[PDB]
């Protein structure tokens, strides 16, 4: 398949047509909405903690292309190294590593104009979307998508079907260090004794106001794409974590820390054995 290309200016699903939403079917506070990317005909890639651990399945609802209309959803798999509640020990409350899941649809999405797969890092489809050699190795395609800089990205968040995107700066380069260590401003996370604890090497860090104003995410961007742009072509590199300021509800607070307003991403080349193996029969052309 074409992944990560629009498919006349529309907009919202026109311009974002990989990206899914989905709604806890028993909400509670934190726990009423994600984001998602269409990654093939059977596959939305969100995050784990979207859902409850048992009966995963029946503990959402996910929609396409700004549809009212639910998909139905066969299987839900986590990353088997997701669990939330692994360092309680350390005074860490919730812990996100690895903290990506799988939606596998009973029913074939059609593509079209408002559903189209974005590309995923070390396959066929992002060589040929950034119009690389066929000798591409994943560790090339690693080069050209995450360079030691600060990158330019984006990120997605819906309210009533209206999509906004939102430019972002991954803390890759020289920055990398002081983004990870304002994991300590996170309500919950403001006494564990070593930051590193939480913020494991499958995370990407956004957010602060250099090099630019980053835009924070909200509890509802949880499990949508973190993407770079390159030449009209989308590439999915990251899946929404977790934040350190919820701007949804706390604006107060990324005005009193806005230098060490942070978002984590799970880092799609940190879970590439796992998105290897459980999309092996989906024709993506895994390197
Ligand atoms: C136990 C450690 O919890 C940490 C990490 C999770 N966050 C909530 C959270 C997500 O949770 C999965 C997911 C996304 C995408 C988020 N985007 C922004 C916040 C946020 C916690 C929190 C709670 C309240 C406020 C606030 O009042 O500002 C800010 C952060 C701190």
């Amino acid at each position: 398949s074409l992944c990560g290309m629009v498919w006349r200016k529309g907009t919202d699903y026109h311009k974002q047509p990989w990206q899914a939403k989905i709604s806890v079917i028993r909400p509670s506070k934190g726990h009423e909405s994600c984001m998602g990317a269409v990654v093939s005909e059977y596959f939305v890639l969100t995050a784990a903690h979207c859902f409850t651990v048992d009966d995963k399945e029946h503990s959402i609802k996910v929609s396409v292309g700004g549809e009212k209309r639910d998909l139905e959803i066969e299987v839900v798999l986590f990353h088997p190294n997701y669990n939330i509640n692994g360092k309680k020990e350390a005074g860490i409350p919730e812990f996100y590593d690895y903290d990506v899941a799988l939606i596998k649809l009973k029913n074939k999405l059609k593509y079209g104009q408002t559903i189209r797969p974005i590309c995923l890092p070390c396959t066929e489809g992002t060589t040929r979307a950034l119009r690389l050699p066929p000798t591409t190795t994943c560790q090339q395609q690693k080069e050209e998508l995450l360079p030691a800089q600060d990158i330019k990205a984006l990120f997605v968040s819906e309210e009533e079907k209206k999509l906004t995107r939102k430019e972002v700066y991954i803390k890759n380069g020289d920055k990398k260090g002081s983004c990870e260590r304002d994991a300590q401003y996170a309500p919950g996370y403001d006494k564990v004794k070593d930051i590193s604890e939480v913020v494991t090497p499958r995370f990407l860090c956004t957010g602060g106001v250099s090099p630019y104003a980053d835009p924070n995410t909200c509890r509802g961007d949880s499990g949508g794409p973190l993407i770079v742009h390159k030449r009209s072509r989308f590439i999915q590199v990251g899946v929404i974590s977790w934040g350190v300021v919820d701007v949804c509800k706390n604006q107060k607070r990324q005005k009193q820390v806005p230098a060490h307003a942070r978002d984590f991403h799970i880092n799609l080349f940190q879970v590439l054995p796992w998105l290897k193996e459980k999309l092996q029969d989906e024709d993506l052309g895994f390197l």
